[PDB]
């Protein structure tokens, strides 16, 4: 079998990426956040305390002739973002794309902090990193593509996200017409449960490229890219006006700036981010300082290869025996 589904900007700034998602019987549609870097299928629902909902679409378990209260079972997760959310457990039929898994665990969301609460137009989040990371107990659930992997005509997932326009995340193949050139694969470890991969290196605009190992991850749930701060200054070194700014917490530029592209090696192969896609608007409304992109790492422990970096590539996740990251220009 295989799904196909549109992924949607939820703003100009393509702040987060959207995926319709049916859950149950009939279908309730719910607008979700695929995460690469998280392995709960969470979202907001008819339990999720009153002043905590603000404009999501809910999930209501009890109009689901298909959901199940898996007994006895809670899920809380604290993200890198200092995002959270917690609540109970159902088992349901979730399908993306007309790609189905029955007995799917659904985590119907009873608390959600403030940040979800102000996103109105993500309605939770579709974990897509490997099942070890998932926070259900006293019984771990696998995540949808690890459900759905068995059925799947190829163990892979593939996101292509859009700059400024829709894109798609298909499950079970891949689209040969969805980039140019040809996929190069590289070696993924799962020992802290991501799909975390080495960049060979870097370059800045049309510098010379630097030899380089960077680890990261492929992480869709995070919006920006995240890297070691003597990279991170080579880049905004570039871009006249730009500092580093304390009471923002990044970098900031002035808007009437025209950024660098800032290449990532996959192996022997190249993927360019244009300047535009690391404006990340002003930093304030009315301002004429901007956000970055590309932000440091140091303060968060791992490199996060986000929405900025995969957005400029087709990407595969290679989920066979010896899970594997495949990018190709586009
Ligand atoms: N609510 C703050 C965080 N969110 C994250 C996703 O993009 C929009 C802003």
């Amino acid at each position: 079998s295989t799904g196909s589904a549109t992924t949607t900007p939820i703003d100009s700034l393509d702040d987060a990426y959207i995926t319709p998602v049916q859950i149950g019987t009939p279908a309730q549609t719910l607008n979700l956040d695929f995460d690469t870097g998280s392995s709960d299928l969470w979202v907001f629902s008819s339990e999720t305390t009153a002043s905590e909902v603000d404009g999501q679409t809910i999930y209501t378990p009890s109009k689901s002739t298909t959901a199940k209260l898996l007994s006895g079972a809670t899920w809380s997760i604290s993200y890198g973002d200092g995002s959270s959310s917690s609540g109970d457990v159902y088992t349901d039929t979730v399908s993306v794309g007309g790609l189905t898994v029955t007995g799917q665990a659904v985590e119907s969301a009873k608390k959600v902090s403030s940040s979800f609460t102000e996103d109105s137009t993500i309605d939770g989040l579709l974990g897509l990193a490997f099942s070890t990371l998932n926070t259900v107990s006293p019984t771990q659930q696998k995540t949808f593509f690890d459900n759905a992997k068995a059925s799947l005509d190829s163990p892979v997932f593939t996101a292509d996200l859009g700059y400024h326009a829709p894109g798609t995340y298909n499950f079970g193949f891949i689209d040969t017409t969805a980039y140019t050139g040809s996929i190069t694969y590289t070696a993924v470890s799962t020992k802290q449960g991501f799909w975390e991969w080495t960049s060979t290196g870097y370059a800045v605009g049309s510098g010379t490229f630097k030899s380089t190992s960077i680890d990261g991850i492929a992480d869709t749930g995070t919006t920006l890219l995240y890297l070691p701060a003597t990279v991170v200054s080579a880049y905004w070194a570039q871009v006249s006006g730009a500092k580093s700014s304390s009471s923002v917490g990044g970098y900031v530029f002035p808007c009437s700036a025209t950024l660098p592209s800032f290449t990532f090696g996959v192996g022997s192969a190249r993927i360019v981010i244009p300047g535009d896609y690391i404006d990340f608007g002003p930093i304030s409304t009315g301002s004429s300082s901007c956000f970055g992109g590309i932000q440091s790492s140091a303060g968060i422990g791992i490199n996060i290869f986000g929405d900025v970096a995969l957005k400029a590539a087709f990407v595969v996740f290679n989920g066979a025996t010896t899970p594997t990251l495949g990018f190709a220009s586009k």
